[PDB]
């Protein structure tokens, strides 16, 4: 039933191909916006695991 979430998350992939799409839909759980979601990723609450 998270829809909107996984949604809201496909923009933030769109502008920020970057970051893993799924670790950005677990912060739509922690703020339900890609607003906050977005400057979260650049304060580092959403790390990028490399390949590795």
């Amino acid at each position: 039933s998270n829809s909107q979430l996984n949604a809201m998350a496909h923009q933030i992939q769109e502008m920020f191909p970057q970051v893993p799409y799924h670790l950005v839909l677990q912060d739509l759980q922690l703020t339900r916006s890609v607003e906050i979601t977005t400057d979260n990723i650049l304060e580092g609450r959403i790390q990028v695991p490399f390949p590795t």
